[PDB]
C-alpha cells in the first residue's frame, strides 16, 4: 500500500534566490499577454456559443506553440440545464500525465449569459478572462523551465466550462464542468494500472484563479490545509516587492493578507474541496465592483496589479516544482 498520496503533506518548495526572482520577474510580459492571451478571449462565450468554441480554440493553440510537451484533452459531457439538456466541454493540459502528483491551476473560461443589454455584451474580463490568459501567460513565461520535465511531480492546467448558473447559482445550475470533472477524476484509477488511488489522489493541490484583475484584491486565507501555501504567496509578494521588482505596489496595500474567511464561496473548487482535495482559492473578498455586470471589461483592468500577480504566482509555480 503506497504512502505516495501523502506526499503533498510534506513537500516543501524550493525557493529562488533575489538572482532568480529578477530573472522571473523580467521573463514576463504583460504586454504580450495582454494583445496575444487577453484580448483573443474578451468576447461573449457562454457554453454552447460560438465564442465558448472560439475560445476553447485560442486556449488550446496557444498551449500547442510551446516547446513544453503538453498533453490536451477536451473533456465533453452533456448535463441538464435550466433550457435542457446542453453540451460543455472542459479544456485539461497536462505536463507528464503519468506522473503521479501534479500540482493543479485552474480557472473557468465560459462567460456568464446575459441578453445584450443596450448593444452591451458581458465579457467577464475579471471573470475569467484574466485569470485564463494568466495561465497561458505562465505556461509561455517557463516554458523553458517547463521543457525540463519532458517527487514525480508535474503540472496541469485545468479551463473550466459551464461555471456560471445560466440564471442565478443554484446547486443544479452552476459549476457544470467542475461537478462532472471532480465526478471523472475521483473515479479514474490513477497512475495507470492502480488498484487504489484515483486522479483526485494526484492532485496536489488546486490553485483556481477567479476574479482576478480589478484593482486592490485582497484574497483571504480561506482553508487550514492549503494555508502554509498561501505563507508562500505572502512570503514571495513580500520579497519581489523589496527587491523592487512589482510596480504601484506597497506592503499597506499588498494583496496576500493574514485573514481568514469563514463562509463559503460557490465556485469551482467546491465539488474538489468535498472530495478532500487541498485548495488555494485565489478569488479576492469583497468581489471586484463590477462583478456580473457589463462593466467587468478590458477597460476596468488594472495591468499592474495582473503584472505582479503573474510574477508572484510565476514564481509559486517554479518553487514547488523545483524548478
Ligand atoms: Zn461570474
Amino acid at each position: 500500500a503506497s504512502a505516495w498520496p501523502e506526499e503533498k503533506n510534506y513537500h516543501q518548495p524550493a525557493i529562488l534566490n533575489s538572482s532568480a526572482l529578477r530573472q522571473i520577474a523580467e521573463g514576463t510580459s504583460i504586454s504580450e499577454m495582454w494583445q496575444n492571451d487577453l484580448q483573443p478571449l474578451l468576447i461573449e462565450r457562454y457554453p454552447g456559443s460560438p465564442g465558448s468554441y472560439a475560445a476553447r480554440q485560442h486556449i488550446m493553440q496557444r498551449i500547442q506553440r510551446l516547446q513544453a510537451d503538453w498533453v490536451l484533452e477536451i473533456d465533453t459531457f452533456l448535463s441538464q440545464t435550466p433550457y435542457g439538456y446542453r453540451s460543455f466541454s472542459n479544456i485539461i493540459s497536462t505536463l507528464n500525465p503519468t506522473a503521479k502528483r501534479h500540482l493543479v491551476l485552474a480557472c473557468h473560461y465560459d462567460s456568464k449569459y446575459f441578453s445584450h443589454w443596450n448593444n452591451r455584451v458581458f465579457v467577464g474580463a475579471t471573470d475569467s478572462a484574466v485569470p485564463c490568459a494568466m495561465m497561458l501567460e505562465l505556461a509561455r513565461a517557463l516554458d523553458k523551465k517547463l521543457l525540463s520535465l519532458k517527487p514525480d511531480l508535474s503540472l496541469q492546467l485545468i479551463f473550466f466550462d459551464g461555471e456560471e448558473a445560466f440564471l442565478h447559482f443554484s446547486p443544479q445550475d452552476s459549476l457544470y464542468g467542475s461537478r462532472h470533472l471532480a465526478a471523472k477524476m475521483a473515479s479514474t484509477p490513477h497512475p495507470p494500472g492502480a488498484r487504489g488511488t484515483s486522479q483526485l489522489h494526484g492532485m496536489d493541490l488546486l490553485v483556481l484563479l477567479d476574479l482576478i484583475g480589478a484593482p486592490n484584491p485582497t484574497f483571504p486565507n480561506f482553508f487550514p490545509n492549503s494555508a502554509r501555501w498561501f505563507e508562500r504567496l505572502q512570503a514571495i509578494e513580500h520579497e519581489l516587492h523589496e527587491l523592487g521588482l512589482l510596480k504601484d505596489h506597497s506592503l499597506e496595500g499588498r494583496y496576500f493578507q493574514n485573514y481568514s474567511y469563514g463562509g463559503v464561496i460557490q465556485d469551482d473548487h467546491i465539488p474538489f474541496l468535498r472530495r478532500g482535495v487541498p485548495v488555494l482559492h485565489l478569488i479576492p473578498s469583497p468581489f471586484p465592483e463590477v462583478w456580473h455586470t457589463m462593466d467587468d471589461n478590458e477597460e476596468n483592468l488594472d495591468e499592474s496589479t495582473i503584472d505582479n500577480l503573474n510574477k508572484i504566482l510565476q514564481v509559486f509555480v517554479l518553487e514547488y516544482l523545483h524548478l
